[PDB]
């Protein structure tokens, strides 16, 4: 329902360019750890502001939309949530 094995796949594929061991190559603060995405996802550390941040892009990450479904991403979203609530990185 939530699935974070979906979700791993579709990071490992798609994010893990920019995003690999929850950092960030390109913004190297705003990584993908939970206190850095309350001070810096616009919208804070819940789902639909990762959900809004990957469908729509911001700056120099590129927007998702119609690349990736949405099961795909609402599982990517929840892995995010998942290894950053459980300090997992
Ligand atoms: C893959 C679908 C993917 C995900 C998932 C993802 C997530 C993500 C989050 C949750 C943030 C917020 C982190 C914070 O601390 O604010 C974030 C931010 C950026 N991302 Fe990303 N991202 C995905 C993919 C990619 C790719 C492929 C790139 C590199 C080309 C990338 C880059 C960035 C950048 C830059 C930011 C910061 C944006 C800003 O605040 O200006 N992301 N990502």
């Amino acid at each position: 329902e939530a699935d974070l094995a979906l979700g791993k796949a579709v990071f490992d594929g798609n994010c893990a360019a920019c995003h690999a061991g929850g950092g960030n190559n390109v913004i190297p603060d705003h990584t993908l750890q939970k206190a850095a995405i309350e001070q810096f996802l616009d919208g804070g550390f819940n789902i639909e502001a990762i959900v809004y941040q990957i469908e729509n892009g911001k700056g120099a990450m590129p927007a998702w939309d119609g690349r990736l479904d949405e099961d795909e991403i609402a599982g990517v979203a929840a892995y995010v949530y998942d290894q950053a609530a459980g300090n997992k990185w």
